[PDB]
C-alpha cells in the first residue's frame, strides 16, 4: 500500500520508509530508522507509505525544519494525516505561547526540584517490591505504573483512580477495542471535567488547580482549554517515560561495563542519562507545509507532510561521532530528543529526574542483573518507538534491602 508519488516529488528522492513497520526492526528500532542514515540516503527524501510523506534524515534539516515553524506547522503534527485535540500540540506561535507558560508553571523546574524526594520514594517502593522475587519484566512492572504515579502526585489525584485512568490513556495509544480514540478522550474528559470545576472553586498548589486558575488572553482559562492541557500533561509522561526507562534498561542489562561505570561513579549518572536519551531517543513526529517551499535544494509543495524525526539527530555521525557507541564521558552529547524549536518539550526536566532517580535507585538496590536466559528483546517504531517487554533477572542474595 504505497501512495501514488505526487507529481512535484523527483523519483531520485523515493525511500519507502514505513515509520511504523520499518524493515531493519528485529536488529533494534534506532539501528532500523538509522538505515535512512546510510551514505546512499539524500538528506531528504520522501515515502510512499502511510499516505506519503517527506522525512528529513539529518540533524540538520530537523533542527532548521523545528525553528520554521511559519514554513512547518504544527496543525498536523502526525503522520498518517487521520479527533485529537490537545494543547499546545497542534498550536503554531504566537497562539502557542501563552499556553507553555502556563504548562511550564505546573512542570517546570522548581516543581520538580520540590517533587523529586517523592519520585525517589514511589521508585523506592517499586523496586523494593520487586527485589525479593529476583525477577521482573520491566516494562510492565516497573516502567508503565511510574509515570502514572507522578501524574497522581504532580495532579494531586488520588491512587484509586490509576486503574481507570490508565485504561483511558492506554486505549489512546493501544486501544483493545473497547473504546475508539474519541470515547478515550471524551472519557478523560469526563473525568478531568468536573476535577477542573472544583478546583477553580477550591484550589490548591497541584498541576490542575494552577491550569484551572490560568490567564489566557488576558481573560480565564476556559474549561475546554483546561481539559485539552491536563490531558496532554497527563499523555505526554506516559508512554515516552516507560519506553525510554525500557531502552535505558535493556541497554544496562545487556553492557555490564556500562553498568559498572555507573555502580562506581554513582556521580556520572545524570551525564550517563543524557547519553542514554541520545542513543535511545524514540521520537518521531513531524509538520505540514503551509506554503510551497524550497528547502535544501528540494521543492515542497502546501499541505505536504514531512516526518521529522527527533530521534535522528543525535544518531547522526555528523552531529555525535561513532553515534550508535554509548559513552557516558562525552564531552558534547548532541540530541533533540526532547525536540527542538518552540514546542520543545516542557516535561523535559520532570523526565530527566524521573530517568536519573529510576537509575540511581535501581542500581543501588539490584545492581547485578541480566537480561532472563533465552529471552529475545522486541522493540516497536512509530511516533514514540519502544520496548515491547524487558524480562529481568537477579541473584536476590546480591540485592540491597530497604
Ligand atoms: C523521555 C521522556 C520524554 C520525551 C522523549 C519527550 C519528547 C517530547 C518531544 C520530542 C516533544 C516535542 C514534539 C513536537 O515538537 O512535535 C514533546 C512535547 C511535549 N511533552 Fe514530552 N517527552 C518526554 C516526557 C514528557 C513528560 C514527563 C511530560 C509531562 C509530565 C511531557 C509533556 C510534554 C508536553 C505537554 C509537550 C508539548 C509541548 C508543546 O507543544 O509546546 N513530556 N515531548
Amino acid at each position: 500500500n504505497l501512495a501514488p508519488l505526487p507529481p512535484h516529488v523527483p523519483e531520485h528522492l523515493v525511500f519507502d520508509f514505513d515509520m511504523y513497520n520499518p524493515s531493519n526492526l528485529s536488529a533494534g528500532v534506532q539501528e532500523a530508522w538509522a538505515v535512512l542514515q546510510e551514505s546512499n540516503v539524500p538528506d531528504l527524501v520522501w515515502t510512499r507509505c502511510n499516505g506519503g510523506h517527506w522525512i528529513a534524515t539529518r540533524g540538520q534539516l530537523i533542527r532548521e525544519a523545528y525553528e520554521d515553524y511559519r514554513h512547518f506547522s504544527s496543525e498536523c503534527p502526525f503522520i498518517p494525516r487521520e479527533a485529537y485535540d490537545f494543547i499546545p500540540t497542534s498550536m503554531d506561535p504566537p497562539e502557542q505561547r501563552q499556553f507553555r507558560a502556563l504548562a511550564n508553571q505546573v512542570v517546570g523546574m522548581p516543581v520538580v526540584d520540590k517533587l523529586e524526594n517523592r519520585i525517589q520514594e514511589l521508585a523506592c517502593s517499586l523496586i523494593e517490591s520487586l527485589r525479593p522475587q529476583g525477577q521482573c519484566n520491566f516494562t510492565e512492572d516497573y516502567a508503565e505504573p511510574f509515570p502514572i504515579r507522578i501524574f497522581m502526585l504532580l495532579a494531586g489525584l488520588p491512587e484509586e483512580d490509576i486503574p481507570h485512568l490508565k485504561y483511558l490513556t492506554d486505549q489512546m495509544t493501544r486501544p483493545d477495542g473497547s473504546m475508539t480514540f474519541a470515547e478515550a478522550k471524551e472519557a478523560l474528559y469526563d473525568y478531568l471535567i468536573p476535577i477542573i470545576e472544583q478546583r477553580r472553586q477550591k484550589p490548591g498548589t497541584d498541576a490542575i488547580s494552577i491550569v484551572a486558575n490560568g490567564q489566557v488572553n488576558g481573560r480565564p482559562i476556559t474549561s475546554d482549554e483546561a481539559k485539552r492541557m491536563c490531558g496532554l500533561l497527563l499523555v505526554g509522561g506516559l508512554d515516552t517515560v516507560v519506553n525510554f526507562l525500557s531502552f535505558s534498561m535493556e541497554f544496562l542489562a545487556k553492557s555490564p561495563e556500562h553498568r559498572q561505570e555507573l555502580i562506581e561513579r554513582p556521580e556520572r549518572i545524570p551525564a550517563a542519562c543524557e547519553e542514554l536519551l541520545r542513543r535511545f531517543s524514540l521520537v518521531a513526529d513531524g509538520r505540514i507545509l503551509t506554503s510551497d517551499y524550497e528547502f535544501h535544494g528540494v521543492q515542497l509543495k502546501k499541505g505536504d507532510q514531512i516526518l521529522l524525526p527527533q530521534m535522528l539527530s543525535g544518531l547522526d555521525e555528523r552531529e555525535n561521532a561513532a553515534p550508535m557507541h554509548v559513552d557516558f564521558s562525552r564531552q558534547k552529547v548532541s540530541h533533540t530528543t526532547f525536540g527542538h524549536g518552540s514546542h520543545l518539550c516542557l516535561g523535559q526536566h520532570l523526565a530527566r529526574r524521573e530517568i536519573i532517580v529510576t537509575l540511581k535507585e535501581w542500581l543501588t538496590r539490584i545492581p547485578d542483573f541480566s537480561i532472563a536466559p533465552g529471552a529475545q528483546i522486541q522493540h516497536k517504531s512509530g511516533i514514540v518507538s519502544g520496548v515491547q517487554a524487558l524480562p529481568l533477572v537477579w541473584d536476590p542474595a546480591t540485592t540491597k534491602a530497604v
